């Protein structure tokens, strides 16, 4: 049978009406500073002050003498025969790498077959149990190991990790205009100031097709003193080298085109949405505007190059092999 034992301050007395588990060993668990008895027939002491394997007596009633008040709950399951030994040993080693994502997740499973994990996160990484949480990107009930540092985790229960709260991952943000630019190659572009991003495509991405972005920002009406009811057509593009940063071809990516005055309220900004696939390396991406409206020529003499009325707010990207933090490194160790 497997009964509590708790405290308080004085003498406890738990006289269950069977000692079945008399000629028994007691599995008995003990803390700091005790004295206990054997009741049944005879009253018997005992002093006993760490976890020990005890042997058979006659048993009606518990003495449970106190020193001190303030040590913890126990139970003494005492049983005809009691054998509990195993630790392992690992045979099998297997080595991978997690995807590290946004917000609380777990790292490791419980795992009866886990012995021992050697992990190295390429990124601060904040490791916890089931009680860790993020509200607000803020740990709490967990502690940091520093990105490039190894440690290791030899439980075999579920670990949690936070590493950041992003649902995705971002290019850009600009609060300048667009220019204006028709399809005149890299050297061209640079040479005229279009600013540019560049995307390194992993080799796991190589001619992988994915989600490239951009919150686009509209606005035409009083911007460099054009009319309020002029209608501006837009058709915001990126180029993108097809080959690398040192090639100069560009190819042209759209998904809409819009027409009329635009007043360029936050809440109406368009998202451009294009599929891109690239070979593995270094691509280079200019946004741009590609129409150069015929009202602004005429109106406010606008030309190739010059600030259109197109922003992009935020350039960003959405394909899973982007939004992971990277890549914890893991060896593992089971029986
Ligand atoms: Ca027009």
């Amino acid at each position: 049978m497997i009964v509590k034992k708790k405290l308080a301050a004085g003498e406890f007395a738990e006289t269950f009406k069977n000692g079945n588990n008399i000629t028994i060993i007691k599995a008995v668990g003990e803390l700091v500073l005790r004295a206990y008895g054997a009741d049944g027939g005879e009253g018997l002491r005992t002093i006993v002050r760490q976890g020990v394997s005890i042997k058979g007596m006659n048993y009606t009633s518990v003495m449970l003498h106190t020193e001190y008040a303030q040590e913890i709950e126990y139970w003494v399951g005492d049983l005809d025969y009691s054998f509990q030994e195993q630790t392992t040993k690992s045979r099998d080693v297997n080595s991978f790498q997690i995807p590290l994502r946004d917000g609380v997740r777990e790292l490791l499973p419980e795992d009866a077959s886990r012995n021992r994990a050697s992990i190295k996160s390429p990124v601060d990484i904040w490791i916890g149990g089931e009680n860790m949480t993020a509200l607000n990107g803020i740990v709490d009930g967990g502690r940091k190991f520093e990105a490039g540092q190894e440690f290791q985790i030899n439980t075999f229960g579920s670990v949690n990790y936070w590493v950041s709260d992003e649902e995705i991952r971002v290019f850009k943000e600009y609060s300048a205009r667009a220019k204006y630019a028709q399809n005149e190659g890299r050297t061209a572009l640079e040479a005229n100031n279009v600013p540019f991003f560049d995307i390194d495509v992993p080799p796991e991405l190589d001619g992988v097709p994915f989600s490239l972005k951009a919150r686009v920002r509209h606005k035409s009406k009083g911007v460099d003193g054009l009319g309020d009811y002029t209608s501006i057509s837009v058709k915001p593009a990126f180029y993108i080298t097809e080959g690398d940063e040192t090639t100069d071809t560009l190819i042209k990516y759209t998904s809409y085109g819009s027409t009329g005055s635009h007043s360029g309220y936050d809440f109406d900004d368009n998202t451009l949405d294009v599929m891109v696939t690239l070979s593995a390396g270094v691509h280079r991406v200019f946004p741009v505007e590609t129409e150069l409206d015929y009202d602004a020529v005429q109106e406010v003499q606008h030309d190739w190059y010059d600030e259109s009325f197109t922003t992009f707010i935020e350039v960003y990207s959405d394909d899973p092999l982007l939004t992971v933090k990277g890549y914890a490194q893991i060896l593992m160790e089971r029986t």
